[PDB]
């Protein structure tokens, strides 16, 4: 049931479009489009996701990559999601991310940034 | 180009990880990860994105990736993304930082995601 | 000023904690907390600082607390860290994200910390 | 001995200087000073520290808080570290950390740099 469940177009806080499709056992694919940044039009995204979840109430663990750069533009960096999908009525998908852009090494201390995004589905 | 040349390997990390990438198309990971620690045994799959564009400033090259730790023997009903950069020259890194998290019940949702940074080093 | 007064007082969060902070001596915070979950009975002391010059454009104003987990009657040996920020308005709120450390040994270092965030309102 | 291992100056990967005191029951005060960003001079910090570790080979957690606010300059923003202290003849405390610069709601999802820190004592 996760496979459906996950499966779809989900929105979050800041107005993003994530469109994705869940595989039998445990791939995601599909494409990310930013209300924020230095971004626009989409962004391939992969991930995984356990395609045999606990039965016992547990969520889906779950996570994804969008590397910044598409046909017009290129961000130089990439953020992670990691989260769990929750079922039901009011399905959700929880997140925290990291969000690393390429630096020099004495920059380093600052190419990171984290945050979380709450995505519920929208079709 | 040489982001893919630079990745594209068998990598290994303090903790005795075995992690096997390939980065080609455009920005696709792919490859297996074998965890030295926690609840995993054997290899599993990932995939994930990079820039495949990236400055040519002394900037890394920026890069994540996601594991969901269910193989066809095990299933610790958690994903790991890693975020970070490729930093090639003398001493080629993969610099990272990660998110692990577990699938749980809402009421133990604090306690669902750990926190931690990797350096990778090319074998 | 405004930022002394918005941070002062008592606040509680999603988990049902209880926040007592005051906020003076040019950047001081000072109080104590109190967990709805985890393995804490009764008052911890915190310590932060603030800024206690925010800018005026409409942005928040930055703070961060420690609590270490050991008061009178327990003892967790761990310590969490809010950073975070204080907005003010209709609907004030301290927006934060945490990293909670645990004691461990070096080998179980990678299980050390989790990470997530809170909100606060003020009761 | 955690009190006598914590307090003292201290330097990291960075190059920044860390002067702290261990009080008996969990106070940590002293001041910083950073080789990086918006920063000159010394800072105040303040945190807390467990006071009663275990004694099976664990660290002593511990974390503090830096407002980048001096009488010279205001960065408008705060870094807190959450780790714990290591002892022997390779002491050390290893860290992570947050810092949240006050943004506009807006802006919120750039607030927050993640990253870590290893410290090392020069006395
Ligand atoms: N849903 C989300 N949107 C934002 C966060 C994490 S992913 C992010 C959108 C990122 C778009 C691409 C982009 O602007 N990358 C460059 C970021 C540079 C940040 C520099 C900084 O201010 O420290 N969560
Ligand atoms: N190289 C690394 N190895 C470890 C860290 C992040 S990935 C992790 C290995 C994870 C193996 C799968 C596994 O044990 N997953 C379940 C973790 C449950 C942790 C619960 C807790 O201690 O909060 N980095
Ligand atoms: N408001 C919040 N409450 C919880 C989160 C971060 S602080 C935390 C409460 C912590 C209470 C003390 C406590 O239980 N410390 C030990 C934590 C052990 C977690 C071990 C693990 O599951 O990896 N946010
Ligand atoms: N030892 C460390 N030094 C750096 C990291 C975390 S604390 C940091 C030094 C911060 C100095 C004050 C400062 O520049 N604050 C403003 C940061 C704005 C970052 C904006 C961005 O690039 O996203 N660790």
């Amino acid at each position: 049931p996760a496979e459906a469940g996950i499966t779809g177009t989900w929105s979050d806080q800041l107005g993003d479009t994530f469109i994705v499709t869940a595989g039998a056992d445990g791939a995601l694919t599909g494409t990310y489009e930013s209300a924020v940044g230095n971004a626009e039009s989409r962004y391939v995204l992969t991930g995984r996701y356990d395609s045999a979840p606990a039965t016992d109430g547990s969520g889906t663990a779950l996570g994804w990559t969008v590397a910044w750069k598409n046909n017009s533009k290129n961000a130089h960096s990439a953020t992670t999601w990691s989260g769990q999908y929750v079922g039901g009525a009011d399905a959700k998908i929880n997140t925290q991310w990291l969000l690393t852009s390429g630096t020099t090494n004495a920059n380093a201390w600052k190419s990171t940034l984290v945050g979380h995004d709450t995505f519920t589905k929208v079709k």
